């Protein structure tokens, strides 16, 4: 038993991550059989005039000034284009290390294993969840942006995110695979922030019911509620909505623990009107939002089929 | 900027992570060159007495007894023997994908990455911290056993951990990969139980550091204490006495913050008698102990040196 936050074997990805560097920056790629796509700012410079447009600066550049290395080995890039924020560059070597993969858009409130690197040399993997306001609360430094973010379904890694900057509240912003940023949210020298966010109400349910698989049962009580006077609780609290949808994805969790969805509802409205009472669950004196139904499933399993 | 536990890239273990079946029992092994590690217990068998007598047992298998796969490859066992509570099942091929590693003996306050395997096959991967009772708080289920927790220094793997069995209080327990148990315990069917667990106090220090250079600062003052007379409002708080050494240990998170040790050690006996009323630090409302300095600094850039 025991439950904690875990990545994806990061294998697969670590064989992909190469180093860009135009002029004097650097940042990572990912190299996908004769592809590698990395974040535009790599083209960026200290010298630029203020606020630039890519469209401009990438005109002056040429495929000779692009230098990608997969550590001791240069790949020799033979065509540049650019796709909203992410420039692909065709390089003259297949990566003989590619997966299975698939490009994919993740929704709000689902997770990713994250593979920040630094000078195409991968660094650590941890999980982060989308937030809704469509930030990461992730850990990153100068020379991070093209880490990716990414899940495993089978034998085939599914990248959703690609980073590429970081926002004055100290959290995080990124693209999808095609150079899409998730939130409203620009790869540019202009003033944004995140909007406000929200508690991920099903994943708090999902973490709750991880801990009493695991024995951590003290915050259960005979009761139950609606999903309506739930609901009106939860908007009080900055929680989001919760669904039907939401409820039967809670589903295997209810299953295989005996607690209905709606108990569990009103055992966590409770834990809302009246806090933890300085208890932890599951080692957190807080309540988790960032782990999905999936994520505990993934990590406990379902023992009713036997 | 932003701090997370963040695991070691897992994939130059994955490459070493293959499945042991002895009759009934599954669980994962080592494959470091032509040996294969593994805890002894696969042999076991619920049939068996109880109390086993372990190597009678090896003389009563065979090579043929133990089937060894690397994915859906078979490695004929050439050679079986036992070593403290892990046996070295010498097997006809050397793993292409071995790494270059250590084997190393982790000390209690120390972290290492987990990569969680069932059946050969990596699940997952998490930090831990070798608690000062010599167990850890991981997630491990039936078959977990074999998994390895390692450390990546430059480009040689230093193994230091493998798991064998979980502790009636939900932590894990395993011996480094000479088969030398951390902690009194041992690989049987008998009441065992972890002294009493304290808190890691240079890593919180680290932590409150990981903090102040993140932006998390509300806990500092201009308050001092000093080392024996900050031992005392701890010692009785169940914290590892904090010794010069640690300190030492310190000095680059107090170079980067120009924060003395001592000034910190200040703000944490404030913090151990208050609470946090109500605050958090690092989206914490409990003090995190599972961060070394090390592991602080490998999240940080260091204006200092230029």
């Amino acid at each position: 038993s025991g439950f904690r936050k875990m990545a994806f074997p990061s294998g697969k990805v670590e064989g992909c991550m190469v180093q860009v560097t135009c002029g004097t920056t650097t940042l990572n790629g990912l190299w996908l059989d004769d592809v590698v796509y990395c974040p535009r700012h790599v083209i960026c410079t200290s010298e630029d005039m203020l606020n630039p447009n890519y469209e401009d600066l990438l005109i002056r550049k040429s495929n000779h000034n692009f230098l990608v290395q997969a550590g001791n080995v240069q790949l020799r890039v033979i065509g540049h284009s650019m796709q909203n924020c992410v420039l692909k560059l065709k390089v003259d070597t297949a990566n003989p290390k590619t997966p299975k993969y698939k490009f994919v858009r993740i929704q709000p409130g689902q997770t990713f294993s994250v593979l920040a690197c630094y000078n195409g040399s991968p660094s650590g993997v941890y999980q982060c969840a989308m937030r809704p306001n469509f930030t990461i609360k992730g850990s990153f430094l100068n020379g991070s942006a093209g880490s990716v973010g990414f899940n495993i379904d089978y034998d085939c890694v599914s990248f959703c995110y690609m980073h590429h900057m970081e926002l004055p509240t100290g959290v995080h912003a990124g693209t999808d695979l095609e150079g899409n940023f998730y939130g409203p949210f620009v790869d540019r020298q202009t003033a944004q922030a995140a909007g406000t966010d929200t508690t991920i109400t099903v994943n708090v349910l999902a973490w709750l019911y991880a801990a009493v698989i695991n024995g951590d049962r003290w915050f259960l009580n005979r009761f139950t509620t609606t999903l309506n006077d739930f609901n009106l609780v939860a908007m009080k609290y900055n929680y989001e909505p919760l669904t039907q949808d939401h409820v039967d994805i809670l589903g295997p969790l209810s299953a295989q623990t005996g607690i209905a969805v709606l108990d569990m509802c009103a055992s966590l409205k409770e834990l809302l009107q009246n806090g933890m009472n300085g208890r932890t669950i599951l080692g957190s004196a807080l309540l988790e939002d960032e782990f999905t139904p999936f994520d505990v499933v993934r990590q406990c399993t379902f023992t009713r089929l036997q």
